[PDB]
């Protein structure tokens, strides 16, 4: 019956909706188009950040290393990096900027540090994720062209990976905690999955948007007095200039958590 309501939601929205919920209470899943590929857009910032955190388990001072920010590094959306031009930022700072403000320079700096999009992809493979692929840098990774496999993953794979990163042992204790802390500090997702959940639940999420009105949110959710959930909501639309539909994500979140 949940599937019915997601299909009716997708029908009303006019686009293509991919949902994957893992309920860690009973290891159950709600899947909707969960094996289809969707452009990740900024939700891929989580994988780049984790790649850097993983590197730091072997290089402890890594997060304190400084990277220069120049005008040549600016792209389309640099809310934090633009304040630091001609200075340096630590990788920890860049990680926080990418995850909490969706800063695209920060993402490009993380990508560069671990050796480019193919290295981020190789990191995901090491975690058991054979679906994720990051192909391009910012800003082109957000084109979200229908049919284009570049910079895509599936809801099911991102839910399982995010589970590994945030609730599992893919990262060391210090590093997993850092990742969850950054995500719980996100500033950009109050209108997406969070908007479909009770005020009392705690969310750490990473949003994403791009071409074809693509609107995404990935989240680890701590309900009150319940085991955590992982929720992936991906949404994309037929028109290239379509507007973002964060409300669709909020409705999906409401639909699949009704009864928890
Ligand atoms: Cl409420």
């Amino acid at each position: 019956d949940v599937q019915q309501k997601l299909a009716e939601l997708e029908r009303q929205s006019g686009g293509r909706l991919g949902v994957a919920l893992i309920n860690t209470a009973d290891n159950s899943q709600i899947l909707y188009r969960a094996d289809e590929r969707f452009a990740m857009c900024s939700t891929s910032k989580v994988m780049a950040a984790a790649a850097v955190l993983k590197k730091s388990e072997s290089e402890p001072n890594l997060l304190n290393q400084r990277v220069e920010i120049k005008k040549s590094d600016l792209v389309n959306y640099n809310p934090i990096a633009e304040k630091h031009v001609n200075g340096t930022m630590s990788l920890a700072e860049l990680s926080a900027a990418a995850l909490q403000y969706s800063d695209n320079v920060a993402m490009n700096k993380l990508i560069a540090h671990v050796g480019g999009p193919a290295s981020v992809t190789a990191f995901a493979r090491q975690l058991g994720d054979e679906t994720f692929r990051l192909d391009r840098t910012e800003p082109t990774l957000n084109t979200a062209i229908p049919g284009d496999p570049r910079d895509t993953t599936s809801p099911r794979a991102m839910a399982q990976t995010l589970r590994n990163l945030t609730l599992g042992k893919a990262l060391g204790d210090s590093q997993r905690a850092q990742l969850v802390t950054w995500m719980k500090g996100n500033t950009t997702g109050a209108a997406s999955i969070q908007a479909g959940l009770p005020a009392s639940w705690v969310v750490g999420d990473k949003t994403g948007s791009g071409g074809y009105g693509t609107t995404n949110d990935i989240a680890v959710i701590w309900p009150k007095d319940r085991a955590p959930l992982i929720l992936v909501t991906y949404f994309t639309q037929p028109q290239p200039k379509a507007e973002s539909r964060r409300d669709v994500l909020a409705s999906a979140a409401k639909i699949v958590t009704d009864g928890l």
